[PDB]
């Protein structure tokens, strides 16, 4: 079959807790090894990532990038790696801080009471 292998994965370096402006831009790389190369994932607050929304993008393997981070967007994102050997995962906090942006006031909406005919 395989004679000899890499072995367990191990996370030689990956994201570190870094701080971020509304509406910025957040890197995060994670570095693993293992044969095959290790799955780079991304989970938010314990929950799997939405590589959906435009502002999420994979540019490279295991390299992920936010743009437009808003403030709801504060969360603990973490990296995880799968292996035939193994598996690995790192620790990493993200904040968003508000600054340069106007007061940004919630909606005028009604409690859809009855209309005014008059």
């Amino acid at each position: 079959g395989s004679s000899g292998s890499s072995g367990p994965p191990v996370i030689r370096q990956g994201p570190v807790n870094q701080t971020v402006a509304v509406d910025g831009t957040f890197v995060l790389s994670c570095v693993a090894t293992g044969s095959p190369v290790p799955t780079i994932l991304w989970r938010k607050d314990g929950v799997l990532v939405s590589t959906q929304d435009s502002r999420i993008k994979q540019l490279e393997n295991g390299v992920l990038q936010i743009r437009y981070a808003k403030l709801g967007d504060t969360g603990r994102y973490t990296c995880i790696a799968s292996t035939p050997s193994g598996e690995a995962t790192w620790s990493a906090y993200i904040e968003v801080q508000e600054f340069g942006v106007p007061v940004q006031p919630p909606r005028p909406t009604d409690p859809n009471l009855i209309p005014s005919a008059p």
